[PDB]
C-alpha cells in the first residue's frame, strides 16, 4: 500500500509556444517548440513523481520510437510503468498543442490512432496490494466501471486501514462516462462537463449532481480563475481561491496538477479544504511555469 | 559512410524541417480540445524535397542542412534513408531545435493554418562549408537562406572550379523563394537561377516573361534564369536572350501540389546534369512537376 496507480492516456504532445493564437488561413513563427510527456493521467503521475509520491501509471502503449520517448521520459521521473498494457497495433498517440505565452491557453489537436484502451481483463491481472490509491481518467466507462467494481470487491474483504482510496475524473461531457459519477471517493468533474449540463458556477454543479455519487463521496470542481469548489457527504459547501501567477503562460496540464495535488493531499490525510488549497496552490504555479520543472 | 565515387553527387543546401499536418472537421477555438480526422508526419523543406527527387530520378545524392540530435532528427534522419539519400554532409548542432511545423487542414474549406519553426538552429556557415571536400559532387543546389554566408560558400565553388578542366567543373544552381532582400544578392550567383512566382509577383512582375526579361539583368554571364508559373508551365532565359517555354503537364485530377515546386527544381537539375538542353529540361521539369501533383506525396513519380 505504498503507490498512487493512474489508469488513463499516454499522449505524446507536440508543443509550439506562440506570441498570439493564430486565425483561421494565417502564417504565424513559434516562439519556441518541445516534445512532452502527455494524457491526463499521465500529467498526474508526472505532478505525483515531483511531490514525492511514489507511482505507476497503467495504459496502452505500441512499441517504437514514440514509446521509447514516453518511457524514458516516464523513468527520468520516476514513474512506475510494469503495469503499461503493450499493444501489437504500432501506433502512440499525439497531440499538436498550441500554447499561448501572452494568456497561457492550449489548444490542442488530437490524433487518437484508435488503439486499444486499457481492458478490464487487462486491469484483473494487476496486483492491487501495492497500491494505497487508484485514480481513472474516464475513457471507456463500460470497461472502467469493472476495473472500479473489482477495486470494490477487494476492499469488501479489507479492513479500514488497508482499503484503497479511489478516485475518477469526468473531463469530456460524454453521455457514456456520466456513470463512472456512482463510483469513487473522489469524483472530479470538469467546468467543460458542468457547463455543457447547464451549470454557470462550480457551485451550481457540485449541488446539481451530488445526487449522481455514490453515499460518502467528495464530488470536486474546478473552475480556471474563480479557483475550486468541494461537497461532501455532510452538505457543506468547501471553496478555495485560486492562486494565480503574476504572468498566465502555460496552463496545459494545469487541471491534470490540480487532480494530482487534490489526490496527493487527501493521501496524506489531509482534509477536503486543505486538499482544496494545496490544489489550487500547485495548479497556479504550474500556470506561471513551462511545462512542470519549478513546481517544486 | 563508404566511397563516393569522384563528380558522381548531386549536392542540396538547404532546410530539412518536420511537418505536422492535422486534418481536422472544424477549426479549433482557442483554449479548446479537438479530434483531428487524420494526422501525418513528413519530412519538408525545399532542399530536402529536391534530394527525394533526385533520388527517385536515380541520381546519387547528398542533403546538406542542418539539424539537432533528438527524436524529431532521428525521424528526418530514416525518411531521408528511407528515400536513398546520403546524409554525411548534415551539420551536427550543440544549439537549437530541428525545425518542426504545425499544419492545420480545415476539411470543411481546404484552408490551410501554419504555426511556423522557430529560429533557434543556426543555418550552415561558409566555415561549415569550408570542411566539405568538393570532389564528389559533379552539381551543388542551393537554397538561399542566410545570403551573405550562402555568398562565400559559392565563391569557394567559383574558386575550387578556376583549376578544373571543363568536364571536371561542378555545376552551380540557386534559388530565390522568399521575397527577402538579402536573397537578391544570389542572383549573381550560380550556372542556373531559379526565381520563384511569389517573388517575381512580390518584385512587380505579372507573368514569368515579365519576370525573366526584368530580373536577367541581374544574373552572372552565361547564366540561365529560371521560373516556373503553376498552370502557365514554365520558362527560361539564357545569355542567347531566347525566351523558352514549356506548357505545363496538368494531371486528370488534381491531389497535392506541395513539393511540386521542388520536383519542377530538381527534374531540371537532373535533366541538365544528365547533358540535355535547357529546352528539354523546361519540359522534363514540368512533365515530372505535373505528374506530381496528381499524387499524394512523391511516391509514383518515377
Ligand atoms: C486548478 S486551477 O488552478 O484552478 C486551474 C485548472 C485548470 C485550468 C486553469 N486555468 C486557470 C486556472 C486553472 C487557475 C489559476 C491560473 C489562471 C489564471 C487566469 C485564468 C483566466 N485567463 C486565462 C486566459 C484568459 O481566458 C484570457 C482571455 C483573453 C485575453 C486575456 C486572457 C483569462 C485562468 C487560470
Ligand atoms: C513545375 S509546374 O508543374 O509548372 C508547377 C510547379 C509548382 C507549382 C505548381 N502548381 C501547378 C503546377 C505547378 C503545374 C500544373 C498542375 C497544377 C494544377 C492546378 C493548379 C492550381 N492549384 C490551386 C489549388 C489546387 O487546385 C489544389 C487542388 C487540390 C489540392 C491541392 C491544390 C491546385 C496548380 C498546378
Amino acid at each position: 500500500g505504498s503507490q498512487i496507480l493512474c489508469v488513463g492516456l499516454v499522449v505524446l504532445d507536440v508543443i509550439s509556444l506562440v506570441d498570439k493564437y493564430p486565425k483561421e488561413d494565417s502564417e504565424i513563427r513559434c516562439l519556441s517548440q518541445r516534445w512532452q510527456r502527455g494524457g491526463n493521467a499521465s500529467n498526474s503521475c508526472t505532478v505525483l513523481s515531483l511531490l514525492g509520491a511514489p507511482c505507476a501509471f497503467m495504459g496502452s502503449m505500441a512499441p517504437g520510437h514514440v514509446a521509447d520517448f514516453l518511457v524514458a521520459d516516464f523513468r527520468r521521473r520516476g514513474v512506475d510503468v510494469s503495469q503499461v498494457a503493450w499493444q501489437s497495433k504500432g501506433d502512440t498517440p499525439s497531440s499538436c498543442c498550441i500554447i499561448n505565452n501572452s494568456n497561457g491557453n492550449r489548444t490542442i489537436v488530437l490524433h487518437d490512432t484508435s488503439l486499444p484502451d486499457v481492458s478490464a481483463t487487462d486491469f484483473e491481472k494487476v496486483d492491487l496490494t501495492q497500491f494505497k490509491w487508484i485514480h481513472i481518467e474516464g475513457r471507456n466507462a463500460s470497461e472502467q466501471v469493472k476495473m472500479l467494481q473489482r477495486i470494490d470487491a477487494h476492499n469488501t474483504r479489507q479492513p479500514p486501514e488497508q482499503k484503497i482510496r479511489v478516485s475518477v475524473e469526468v473531463e469530456k461531457p460524454r453521455e457514456e462516462l456520466f456513470q463512472l459519477f456512482g463510483y469513487g471517493d473522489v469524483v472530479f468533474v470538469s467546468k467543460d462537463v458542468a457547463k455543457h449540463l447547464g451549470f454557470q458556477s462550480a457551485e451550481e454543479a457540485l449541488r446539481g449532481l451530488y445526487g449522481r455519487v455514490r453515499k460518502g463521496a467528495v464530488l470536486v470542481c474546478a473552475w480556471a480563475e474563480e479557483g475550486a469548489d468541494a461537497l461532501g457527504p455532510d452538505g457543506k459547501l468547501l471553496h478555495s481561491d485560486a492562486f494565480p501567477p503574476p504572468r498566465v503562460v502555460d496552463t496545459l496540464g494545469a487541471g491534470d496538477t490540480f487532480n494530482a495535488s487534490v489526490i496527493f493531499s487527501l493521501s496524506q490525510g489531509r482534509s477536503v479544504q486543505e486538499a482544496l488549497r494545496f490544489g489550487c496552490q500547485v495548479a497556479g504555479k504550474k500556470c506561471g511555469l513551462q511545462g512542470f520543472d519549478g513546481i517544486v
